[PDB]
């Protein structure tokens, strides 16, 4: 259920949940949800789709 | 770091995701930062900022 996308720039993972990629690398993306990293009041962080959440 | 409000429940599907409830207030870790979950050729998956990737 995927499409091959291409990295535009090197990205250096800042946290274990992130992915190191190099410029021009072929990657597989899903269906292509867009995610925000957030933290709740019990101080747990994680990703949620950004269309579930409002400023 | 700004406060955001959950518009709907979200049930985490992976350990990196976060369960939220409708109307829950959360802290958004970096505004102007949307993430895509991608997988590389060695089958490692992780989140990358979406503007580093070209579709």
């Amino acid at each position: 259920e995927e499409v091959v996308v291409v990295a535009k720039f090197d990205y250096v993972a800042q946290q274990e949940q992130e992915l190191d990629i190099k410029k021009n690398e072929r990657l597989w993306l899903l269906d292509s949800k867009s995610w925000w990293r957030v933290r709740n009041s019990m101080n747990k962080t994680g990703f949620v789709p950004s269309n579930y959440v409002e400023r």
